[PDB]
């Protein structure tokens, strides 16, 4: 709505740079860009042409051709989202253990707008893989991708995104309940919390997947999981292996899924 503009000011890029690059931190690139077609599609384009993007972090106030997992699209509208992507070196680390990486994201985004939350409603963690859940609604989407020796990670955060500007299964930090979102804050916050579950996730520390478990809302839920080519598997989840695949319980028969869409039933 054109109210919701007034509570949208624009990102403030040199601050974001003060707090963020230099001494005792990782990254050491950061801009902020109007808008582009998918801040994901930016970094593998750089990457494609040589450079190194290892700590790089591009943010947009705008993506009109977002991205989401296997060919679906990502919605958004002029700064009401916080929309990035981050580039990490992935090949010192076995391919095994690259799914973890995504996981590890979306536990980022979640500790970073977490206590924004006044309480905690029902349905407030993250569901596997990639999604941010509060009150049941999409807080934020994470989208993993290979570019050799890196994978670019990206972010959609809702913060006074409508779900009717968008998706009518979303949220945002503002319809949750949060009055006046200040995207600089939560940024910073967000990506040093990535910063230190990337560093994590590299030295394959425990914590990790201990943390993940924690605030996992899928672990312990009958599900419906929608694999790649269109079959339903229903089930309860149980647990997620060291590779950051799903564990599923069919009837006492286990069955280990890498990828598909998730859905908590009843
Ligand atoms: N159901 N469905 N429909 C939409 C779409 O089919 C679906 C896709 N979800 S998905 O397949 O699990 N994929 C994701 O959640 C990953 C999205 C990553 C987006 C980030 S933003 C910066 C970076 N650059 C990119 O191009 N992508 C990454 O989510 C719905 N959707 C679209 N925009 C949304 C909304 N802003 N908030 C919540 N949900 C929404």
């Amino acid at each position: 709505v054109t109210d919701r503009d007034r509570l949208r000011p624009p990102l403030d890029e040199r601050s974001l740079r003060d707090q963020l690059i230099g001494a005792g931190s990782g990254w050491r690139q950061l801009d902020v860009v109007a808008q582009t077609g998918s801040t994901n599609a930016d970094l593998l384009a750089r990457a494609a042409s040589g450079a190194d993007i290892d700590g790089v972090v591009l943010i947009a106030e705008h993506q009109t051709a977002g991205r989401g997992r296997h060919g679906r699209g990502w919605a958004a509208t002029a700064r009401a989202q916080i929309i990035l992507s981050v580039g990490v070196r992935v090949v010192d680390v076995p391919v095994q253990a690259w799914g973890w990486l995504s996981l590890a994201a979306g536990l980022a985004v979640l500790d970073s707008v977490a206590p924004l939350i006044a309480v905690p409603p029902a349905e407030t963690g993250l569901k596997w893989p990639n999604d941010v859940l509060a009150r049941g609604g999409k807080l934020a989407g994470i989208l993993a991708e290979v570019a050799q020796p890196f994978v670019v990670l990206g972010v959609g955060l809702n913060v006074t995104q409508a779900p009717e500007e968008v998706d009518p299964d979303a949220t945002s930090l503002l319809d949750l309940g949060v009055a006046a979102p200040d995207r600089n804050r939560i940024a910073s916050r967000l990506l040093r919390e990535l910063e230190a579950r990337i560093i994590q996730w590299r030295n394959a520390n425990p914590q990790l997947a201990a943390d993940y478990r924690a605030r996992s809302l899928t672990i312990g839920s009958r599900v419906r999981v929608e694999l790649p080519g269109g079959q339903d598997v229903v089930g309860i989840a149980r647990d997620i292996d060291d590779q950051g695949r799903l564990c599923l319980d069919v009837g006492g028969r286990t069955v280990v899924v890498s990828a598909g869409d998730v859905v908590h039933l009843r």
